[PDB]
C-alpha cells in the first residue's frame, strides 16, 4: 500500500489542475459513455423529462502516465478533485445533481499510459419540447444535449464510444413510464458557433410513443356513454315535454360536466388536441339530440307527422354518424 | 485524553485515504446491517418509497491497527472523514441525503485488531416498479439495492451481517402506513456484470400489502349505493314518463358525477385495474337501469301487458345480478 | 480584547475536538434546555408536525477550564466548531435544519470552570401518529426524541434541567395552531438497547386537541341542512309523482355531491372516523326519504290510506330520529 | 493596490474576530437600517409572508481604526468573513436565505476612525398571525423581529437609524400585491427577558388591508345571483306541482354548489368568517323560498287562498330582505 | 505545460482579489453580454418568470496583463474564484442558482491586455408585475436588472457590448412557452440613487403577448354553447310549465357549474379581467332566458297573446344580441 501512496503523491506533486492537459499541443479528446439508469417522469406540460444515468468520460493525460506494477489505480473521488477533470455541461438542463451517498458518487481510475476514466451518476432535468397535436395518441423526442462550457472546439473536442462500449445503454427496470414507452435510443455529434468560439455539443435523443390506456379510461370511454345517453331521448315518447326536455337538457349538463373536468388533466396548450376534437364532437352530438328534440317539439302541433318521422329517422341516423366518426376518429390517429 | 491525541495522531499521521486498505494485498470484505427507523411516504403513482434507515458497515483496515489500553475508539465525524470509508451508494435511489443535526449523523469505533464500525442515517427515495392490475387489493414489493460505486468484486465484496446483528431490522413506530402494510423483509446479495467489472449489490426487498380500508369508503360503497338508487325506479310508476326519466337520467348524472372524483384520487396507469371494473361494472348497473326504462315506455303504447313484466323481473332481477357481481368480484380479487 | 484572545488561544491550543471531554474519566452529562418559539403546522395526513425551538445544552469539559477576569466567555459560533461539542440528533426526525441568517445561530459561552452553554435554533419535522377513530372531536399527541448518535449511555448521558431552567417552554405566540389547540407539554427519559450499545433518548410529547369549529362549517352544517331538505318531501304532494320524484333524486345527488367534495379534504387513512358515520347516516337518512316516497308510491294504487299514514307520520318520524340521532352523536364524542 | 493590501493586511494582522469590538470595555452599538425591495406572497392560510431586504448593520470595530489616503475601504464578502458582525437573527422567521449570484451580496465598508458598515440581501419567510373574523373586509399587521442570538443588552444593543437616512424603506414595485394592500410600516424597540439573558429586538410592522376584488368575483356576485334565482319561483304558477318544485330543489342544489366551490378558496380557520355569514344566510334565503312553496303547496288543497297571499307576499318580501340584509351586512363590516 | 504555470504562479503571486482593478485611479468597466439559453415558465398568479441565461461580464484588470506565447489564457472555475469579479447581482430577483454539473459553470479567459471575460450561466426567478385587465387578449413586459452590489458608479460601472456579441440572445428551441410568445427584447441602462451611493443598474426587458388558443378551449367555447343552450328554450312549448321550468334552472345550473371552473384556472388578481365580463355576460344571457320565461308564464293565464309575442321574439332577439356582444367583445379586446 506504501508503493501507491508515493505514485500518486510523485503525480500530483507540482501538478496543475488548472491547465487541461496537452494544452499548447494537442486538442484533448474525450470519449463519453452513458448508462441510463432510470427514465424519470415526463411531463407534457412543463415540457421537460428527468433522467438518471451514469455519465463516463475518458480522455488523455500524459502528466498522470505512471510505471508500477498495478496496471490501473482505483481510487475515488479524494483524487478526482486534485486532478484536472473536463467541465463538461449539458445544454438543455433546467437543473442536475450528482448523487452523494455515501461519498460524491465520482470513479476515477488511471491507467500505465494515462488513460484517465471520470464517471458520475447524475439526475437531470432537462427540456423537451412537444408538438401534442396528436395528443394522446402521440410520440414525442427528448434530447440530451451535453459539452464543455469553458473549451471551444480548438481546445477541446467530444466523441462518442465506438464498439468495444455501446454508446448509450438504458436499463429496462427504470425504462417503465406510466404514460410513456421509451421506443430507443439515438445519438450524435454537432459543433456549434457561439460568441464565446465554436463547441462541440453531443445529442443523445430518446424517442417516447404516448400510452393511450390512462385516457381511454378517464376520457373517451366516458364521453362515448354520454353521447349515447343522449341518443336514448329518441326512443321516449314524444309528447311528454317533460320527460324529453329534462333529459335532454340534464345530458348536456352531463357532457359539461364530463368536459370540465378531462379539462384539469390535460395539457395546458394553446391549440387543439385530437381529444379536443373528440370532446368537441361528442359535445355536440349531445347538444344536437337536444335541438333534435327542439325541433321535434316546435312541429308537434301543425305538422306532428314531419315530427314523428325526424324522431324515428334519428333513431338509426344519430347511432351510424357517431359510429362513423369513431371510424375516422380512430383510423385516422392511431396511424 | 492527552494518550488518545497521539494515538490518533499516530493512526492518520502518513494515513493515506485516497487508498483502500489492503490494495494489491488483500479484498477488503464490508459486513453490512441495517435498520430501518422509518418506512417513509409509499407512492403508487410515482412509483418509489421513502425509507429511513441507520446503514452500518464495518470492515478489517491494518493501517488503523493500534496498541493501547482501550479496546474500542468512540469517534465521531471528525475522524470519518479523515479514513477511508466505502464509497457505498444504494441503486434504485432517486434522492437520499444524510442527516446533518446536530453535527453529521456518523458514528466511528476502530478496535484493536483494525476492525472499524462506519454507520450514518439515510432518508432515501428509492425505485419500487407496481403491478397495479389488483389494486386496491394489491401487493408490492419494494427493493433496496446498494453496493460499491469505485470498488468491482476484485477489490472491495459486501455481505449481510449474520449471528449478532440481523441483516435488516424495523422499528414499530416507522413502520406505519395510512394505506400500506408492511409484510416483512428479504435480503440478498448477487454479482452484476458491467461494463466497469463485476460488481457486488445488495438487495433489500420490503413486502407490502395495501389496505382496501379507505377505497371501501371513498370509492366502493357510494356507487353501491348509487347502484341500489338506480334500481328504485323499478317500483315507480311506469307511465309517469317525467318521474321515470328524470330520475333515470339524474342518477346516471350522480354516477357519472361519482366516477369523475374517484377517477382524481387512483393512479394515474395505462391498464385496467380491479376498481376501474368495480366503477365500470357500476355504471353499466345504472345505465342498464335506464335502458331498462326505455325499453318500457317505448313498448308502453301498444305492449303496455309486456313493458310490465319487464319493470317487474327488473325489480328482483338487476339486485339480485349486482347482488352476484359482488359476490364474484369481491371472491376473486381478494384471493 | 488582547486578554482574552490570549486565553482562547491558550484554551484551544492543543485542544482536540475529536475526543469527547472525560474520556477514560467520566461520563459526559449535558442538561437539555428547550424553548419552543413556534409550534408549526401539524399534518392529519402524512403524521407529522413542525416545531421551531432554542435547543440548549450544556456539560462540563475540564480542558476548557480558565482563570480571567471575566466570569463568562461570551462567542459566537466561530469556536463552536473548534471545540467538542454532543452529536445530538433528533430520532423521530423527518427533515431538520439550523438557522443561518445571519450567521449559523450556534451560541457558545464558557465558565471558568470549564462548564459550557452550546445552544442553537432548530427548525425540524418530526414524526406524530395519531388514532383519528374520533376525528375530528380529536387529542392527539405528538413527540420529539433526541440523544447522542455516537455515544452510549457509559460515554455519555442526557438529563433535563430540573428547577433552575423550565424543561420546555412554549410560546403561546407559536402555539397558535388553526385545527388543534395546544393542552401541555410533557418530558421524560428512557433507556433504549441498540446493537450499538444502550443509548438515553430524551422524549418530549407535545399533547393536542382537535378544533372543530373548521369542521362545523364545512362538513356537518350543509349536511345538516341537506337532510332536512330531504325531509321536506314529505310535505308535498304525494299524487305528483314527478315533483316528488324529481325531489328525492335530485337531493340524493346533493347529498352524494356534498359527501365527495367532503371525502377530500378528510384524512386518507383507512377505517371509519367518527365524521365518516355522521356523513354515513346523513346519507342514510337523505336516501331514506326518497325509499319512503317509491314506497308510498309504491302502494298509492290498491292502499292508498296506508300509503297516506306512511307519509304523514314520516313527517314527525324523520325529523325525531334526525333530531335525536345528532343528540346522541355529540354527546358520545364530545366526551 | 499594493497600499490598500499592506492596509488591510495590517488591519487583519493579529485580528481576532471570535471577540466583538470593545469586548469588556464599551457595549456594541448597531444602527440597522432595512429597505424592503419586494414583499412576497402573504398567506393568510400558513399565516406567514415573504419578504427581500436589503439589511444594513453599522457599528464601530476600534481594531479596523486605520489612517491612510481613502477615507473609505470599499470591500466585498472576500473581507465581511474575516472580520468580526453581530449574529444578528430574525425571532419571528421561518426560513431564511442570502442570495448568492453572482457572489454572496454582503457590502462590508471601513471608515477611518473605524465605524463599519455591513449589509446583505434577505429573502425570508417570516410569521403573521390574523384574526380573519372580518375576512375577507380585512386588515392585518405582519411583524419583523430580529436581534443577536449570543450578546444580550450588555454585550450589544441595537438601534434604528435616525435622521438622514429613514428607518425602513419600502420601494413601490414590491409593494404590491393581488389581495392586499400595504398601509404604511411602523418600527419599535423593545428588551426581552430570556432564559440567557435580556436581549434587545428590533420590530418591524407591515400594516395590510385586503382587497375585496377577487372574492366579489369568485363568492359574492355568483351568490347574490343564485338567491335571485330562488325568488324567481315565486312568480311560477302555484299549482304546477313539478316545475315549483323542481325549480326550488335544484337552486338548493345551485347554492349548495356554489358554497363549497367557495368553501376551498378560504382560509381553513375555526371560526366564523364575515365570509362565511354571507354564504351561510344566502343558502338560508335559498332553503327558505323553497320552504316557502312546501308552504304553499301544503295550504293549497283546503286553503287555497291563503297560499295565494303568501305566494303573492313573498315576490315582495323576499327580495326587500334580502335587500335589507346587504345594506345590513355592508355597511357593518365595511366600517 | 510548465510555461503557463509560472504565467499563473506570476499572475496570482501577491494577487489580491479583495481590490477590485483599478482602486484608486480609474473605474473599473464591465461590459456585460447575455444569452437566454430558456425562457422559464411565465406565472400571471405569482407574476414571476423564470430565465436560463449565460451571462458574460468582461472587463480589464492591469494586475493580469502578461507576456507569453498565447494570446488569451484558456481556464476554468480554479482561476476565477482566485481573481477579482464584479459582485454582480439581479435586483428584481427572487430566487437564483448558478449551473454547477459537472463542474461550477464559470468560464474565464485573460488576453496579454489585461481582459479578462467572466461568464457563468445563471437560472433566475425574477419579478414580473401585469395589469391583467385584458387577460387572455394581454401583452406583459418582464424586466431583469442587474448591477453591482457593492461597488457604486463612481467604482464600478457596468455597459451594454459594443458590437461584437449583441447584447440579449435568446434561443430558438427554449424561447417557446405554452401561453406566451415572445415578442421581443429591449435593454437599457440607468442611474439609481440609494443610502449607499448612487449605482448603474442594466435594465433587460423581454416583452410577451398572451395566447388566447388555450382559453378559448376552456372557457369562451363551452360558455358560447351554454347560452345558446339557454335560448333553446325560446322554441319549446311555453305552457308546459315543467318543461320550461327545468330547461331555465339547469341551464343556469349549467353555466354556474362553468363559471367555477373556469375561476379557478384563471389569475387571482382582485380586478375584474377581460375573461370574467364574457363569463358574466353568458351568465346574464342565461339568466335572462329564464326571467323571459318567468314572465310569459306570469302572463299566461290573463294576457297570452302578449306571452306569446314575448316568447316569439326573444327567439331572434336573444341570438342577435349575443351575436353582436361577441362581435363588440372580440373587436374591442382583440386590438
Ligand atoms: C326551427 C326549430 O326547429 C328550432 C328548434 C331548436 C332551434 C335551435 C336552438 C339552438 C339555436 C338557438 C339560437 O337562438 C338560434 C339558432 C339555433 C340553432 C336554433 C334554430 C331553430 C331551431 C332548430
Ligand atoms: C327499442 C328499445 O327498447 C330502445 C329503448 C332504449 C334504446 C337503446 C338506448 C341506447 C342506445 C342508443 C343508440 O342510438 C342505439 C342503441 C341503443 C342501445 C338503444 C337501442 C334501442 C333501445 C333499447
Ligand atoms: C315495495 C317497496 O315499497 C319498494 C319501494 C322502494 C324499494 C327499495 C328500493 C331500494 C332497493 C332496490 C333493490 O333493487 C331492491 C331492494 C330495495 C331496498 C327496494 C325494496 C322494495 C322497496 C322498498
Ligand atoms: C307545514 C309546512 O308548511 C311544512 C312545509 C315545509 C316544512 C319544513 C321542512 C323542513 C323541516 C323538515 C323537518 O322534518 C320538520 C321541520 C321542518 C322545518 C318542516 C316544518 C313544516 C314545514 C314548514
Ligand atoms: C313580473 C315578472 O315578469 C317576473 C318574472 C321573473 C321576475 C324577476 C325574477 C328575479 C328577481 C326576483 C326579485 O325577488 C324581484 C326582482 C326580479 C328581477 C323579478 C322581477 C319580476 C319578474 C321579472
Ligand atoms: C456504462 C458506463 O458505466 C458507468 O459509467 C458506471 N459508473 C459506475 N458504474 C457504472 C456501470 N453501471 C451501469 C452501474 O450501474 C455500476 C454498478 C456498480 F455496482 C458500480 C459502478 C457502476
Ligand atoms: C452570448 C454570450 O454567451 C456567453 O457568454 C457564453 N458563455 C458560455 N457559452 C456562451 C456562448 N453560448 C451562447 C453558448 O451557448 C455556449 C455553448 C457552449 F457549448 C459552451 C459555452 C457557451
Ligand atoms: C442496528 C443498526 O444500528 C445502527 O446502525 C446505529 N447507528 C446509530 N445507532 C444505531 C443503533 N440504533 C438502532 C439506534 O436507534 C441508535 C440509537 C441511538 F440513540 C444512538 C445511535 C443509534
Ligand atoms: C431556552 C434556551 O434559549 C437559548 O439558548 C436561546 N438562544 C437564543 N436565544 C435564546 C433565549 N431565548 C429563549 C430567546 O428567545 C432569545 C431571544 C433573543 F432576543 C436572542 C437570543 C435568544
Ligand atoms: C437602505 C439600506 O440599503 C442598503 O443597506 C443597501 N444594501 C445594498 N444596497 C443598498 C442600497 N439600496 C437600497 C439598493 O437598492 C442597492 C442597490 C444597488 F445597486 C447596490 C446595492 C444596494
Ligand atoms: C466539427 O468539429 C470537429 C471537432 O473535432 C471537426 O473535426 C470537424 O472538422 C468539424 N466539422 C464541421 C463541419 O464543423
Ligand atoms: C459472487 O461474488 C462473490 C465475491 O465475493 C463470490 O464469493 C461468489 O462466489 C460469486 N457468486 C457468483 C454466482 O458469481
Ligand atoms: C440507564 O442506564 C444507565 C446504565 O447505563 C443507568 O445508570 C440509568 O439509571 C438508566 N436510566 C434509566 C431511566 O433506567
Ligand atoms: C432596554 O435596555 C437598554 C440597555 O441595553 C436601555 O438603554 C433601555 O432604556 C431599555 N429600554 C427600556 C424601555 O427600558
Ligand atoms: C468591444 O467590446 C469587447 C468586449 O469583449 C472588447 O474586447 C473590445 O475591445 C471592444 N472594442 C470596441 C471598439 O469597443
Ligand atoms: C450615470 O452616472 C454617470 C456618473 O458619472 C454619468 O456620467 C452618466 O452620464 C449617468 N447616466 C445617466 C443615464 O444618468
Amino acid at each position: 500500500i506504501t508503493i501507491f501512496t508515493r505514485i500518486l503523491d510523485g503525480l500530483l506533486d507540482g501538478y496543475d489542475n488548472r491547465l487541461r492537459p496537452g494544452l499548447g499541443e494537442r486538442i484533448t479528446q474525450v470519449r463519453t459513455d452513458m448508462y441510463v439508469n432510470s427514465f424519470g417522469p415526463v411531463s407534457d406540460t412543463e415540457m421537460e423529462y428527468t433522467i438518471d444515468i451514469f455519465f463516463a468520460q475518458t480522455w488523455k493525460d500524459e502528466r498522470l502516465r505512471f510505471k508500477g506494477p498495478m496496471q490501473r489505480l482505483p481510487l475515488d473521488n479524494r483524487v478526482a478533485d486534485q486532478i484536472w477533470t473536463p467541465d463538461t455541461f449539458f445544454h438543455n438542463d433546467k437543473k442536475s445533481f450528482a448523487h452523494g451517498m455515501t461519498t460524491p458518487n465520482k470513479m476515477l481510475r488511471i491507467w500505465n499510459d494515462g488513460r484517465v476514466l471520470y464517471t458520475m451518476r447524475l439526475t437531470i432535468s432537462a427540456e423537451c419540447p412537444m408538438d401534442l397535436e396528436d395528443f394522446p395518441m402521440d410520440e414525442q423526442n427528448c434530447p440530451l444535449k451535453f459539452g464543455s462550457y469553458a473549451y471551444p472546439n480548438s481546445e477541446v473536442v467530444y466523441v462518442w464510444t465506438n464498439g468495444s462500449t455501446k454508446s448509450v445503454v438504458v436499463a429496462e427496470d427504470g425504462s417503465r413510464l406510466n404514460q410513456y414507452h421509451l421506443m430507443g435510443q439515438t445519438v450524435g455529434t454537432e459543433n456549434i458557433s457561439t460568441s464565446t468560439g465554436e463547441y462541440t455539443i453531443m445529442t443523445a435523443h430518446f424517442h417516447l410513443k404516448r400510452k393511450i390506456g390512462y385516457f381511454v379510461i378517464q376520457t373517451y370511454l366516458p364521453c362515448i356513454m354520454t353521447v349515447i345517453l343522449s341518443q336514448v331521448s329518441f326512443w321516449l315518447n314524444r309528447e311528454s315535454v317533460p320527460a324529453r326536455t329534462v333529459f335532454g337538457v340534464t345530458t348536456v349538463l352531463t357532457m359539461t360536466t364530463l368536459s370540465i373536468s378531462a379539462r384539469n388533466s390535460l395539457p395546458k396548450v394553446a391549440y387543439a388536441t385530437a381529444m379536443d376534437w373528440f370532446i368537441a364532437v361528442c359535445y355536440a352530438f349531445v347538444f344536437s339530440a337536444l335541438i333534435e328534440f327542439a325541433t321535434v317539439n316546435y312541429f308537434t302541433k301543425s305538422q306532428p307527422a314531419r315530427a314523428a318521422k325526424i324522431d324515428k329517422m334519428s333513431r338509426i341516423v344519430f347511432p351510424i354518424l357517431f359510429g362513423t366518426f369513431n371510424l375516422v376518429y380512430w383510423a385516422t390517429y392511431l396511424n
